[PDB]
């Protein structure tokens, strides 16, 4: 776990990630990379400094995401092919098993996905909460009903209404340090407790 | 598999289980805990005996399960924590991989999740009825649709409509040492034709 | 991967399958064995060069799907208990782990399953493509939604619309060596761009 938060500071070095804003969609289902790279896309193609990490939950997914990116003309680079995020880059796929900590520890916000499909149902939220990244989640989170709840309550956590939302609420965040702050703290509190 | 019913057999003595009676709900998705926990907590609250064994189908969900278990005001230890079942324990949750044969081994009935939910399907029975425990699953079954039929054909597995339901055939189960040895025995039969 | 492709050519001449039609289910979920092998049966009663490979999705239900194989009264043997196809093998059971490429490999044709059940999704069709087998989804598989319609689009992948239609495909395409042989090219077109 801690190795890939060491790992995570080496590639933000050798990618020169500190004037780029990386904004991950992790452990998603379809139909939710279609939908929000769709809503990033005109984001990304006039703002080069926006990368968008793609994490599909299932890896037989891999290449049929990668497919979801070259039709919308995303330029696009692999993990499972030893790339990197390229200046030119505008989606990274992450199709490895194992790495999502490494993901979440390079990214300024995120959304968690299994949560704008349906019926849908949701993924862990916590391990982006203690890496203090700012956490989206879709309508349909019930199998993690009482921990997102917990973190309803306290505004630690951003609830998205649809793929629209989520890239609503990622510019937002990326423009509102302060705002983004107060997330992260809420977060921390509810944490600890 | 046989290395866990010996150890079942160490954990039962220094655990002091002789006094207990074992209630475990296995291989659970949401909202089966919560659903069952709560019909059972009169139960755990009044009667100290009890203890139920929870160990839910997908590990992302342990801490969300424990939450449950906390939100309903119920003692609740952690095998992910290297703790033990107390005299105190109400809930014992079994937050490991690769251990469901150690607690059907430790159970004096058990549910089978999976069951309960929308739109469920179930899972595998078979585990707990070869090492002799009473069954019991939701109506959901459908993946597994051939074999729970073989067993309802011989009055070899207990049919729960609802959560309740299955704390009501638990408790009767428990009050029933003749009944639950004629359903042992139907279950023997089906398993060994 | 490659390692599969040569055991495959072993078996292949060990199990004499030059003069057998194999036909197989892969990644299957319920209620795709029950009514793909109902349809089947009596194709594999009458015609013993016929037999069908099953690879259930999920191990779990490895023993749900022999049952159903016994009560259609299909002879049925099990690669979990080190059997081989015999000549009098109507079903072969591949109850194992991380052998999906090797029963590709051995297939005349195949269908890729999650693809009829509700609400379903599909799964991969890429690697029976690879192995050159002609493959047939059900109309389920908005999971791999992009790839399959690429695949589609150039009359590469044979779309069933119920478990009949399956086996109508299926004992075509075992008839038709000029269509089938049209198919595979097709596919190997896709693949390569």
């Amino acid at each position: 776990h801690m190795a890939f938060i060491k790992q995570a500071a080496q590639l933000h070095q050798q990618w020169y990630l500190e004037n780029r804003q990386v904004v991950t969609i992790a452990s998603t289902h379809a139909p939710e990379e279609q939908q929000i790279l769709e809503a990033l896309a005109p984001y990304l193609n006039s703002d080069r400094k926006l990368v968008c990490i793609v994490v599909p939950r299932h890896p037989e997914r891999f290449d049929e995401v990668f497919e979801i990116c070259q039709n919308l003309n995303l330029i696009t680079h692999r993990r499972s092919m030893g790339q990197s995020i390229h200046a030119s880059t505008q989606v990274y796929l992450a199709d490895s098993m194992g790495e999502l900590w490494l993901w979440y520890a390079l990214s300024q916000v995120c959304f968690v996905g299994g949560s704008l499909n349906e019926p849908g149902g949701g993924h862990n939220i916590l391990e982006p909460m203690v890496l203090n990244v700012p956490t989206v989640v879709g309508p349909r989170y019930f199998n993690f009903q009482t921990i997102v709840d917990e973190f309803i309550d306290e505004n630690a956590v951003l609830i998205a209404q649809d793929a629209q939302q989520v890239v609503d609420i990622w510019l937002a965040c990326l423009a509102e340090p302060e705002a983004t702050e107060q997330l992260v703290a809420q977060a921390h509190k509810v944490l600890q407790r």
